[PDB]
């Protein structure tokens, strides 16, 4: 029915989607999945919330800064 959504082959993600057992903020160890720079293994995060920042450490490249909020990880 021709709907309006996202042209982008990617799910929408971000904090009040659907999801079962949805997080409300990433763990330490926790593997993770993104076209932008691979999956990577959350290794430090910095506070909580839509401040929180995660460091994760990408084995396809190293560990970078994403802020959780707009980082919107899927779980691998």
């Amino acid at each position: 029915r021709l709907r309006a959504t996202v042209s982008r082959p990617v799910s929408h993600q971000r904090m009040g989607t659907p999801m079962v057992e949805n997080d409300s903020g990433y763990k330490l160890g926790q593997r993770v999945r993104h076209a932008k720079f691979g999956e990577g293994t959350i290794v430090n995060m910095e506070g909580s919330g839509e401040h929180s920042r995660l460091q994760v450490a990408f084995q396809g490249q190293g560990i970078k800064w994403l802020v959780a909020a707009y980082a919107r990880l899927e779980s691998v």
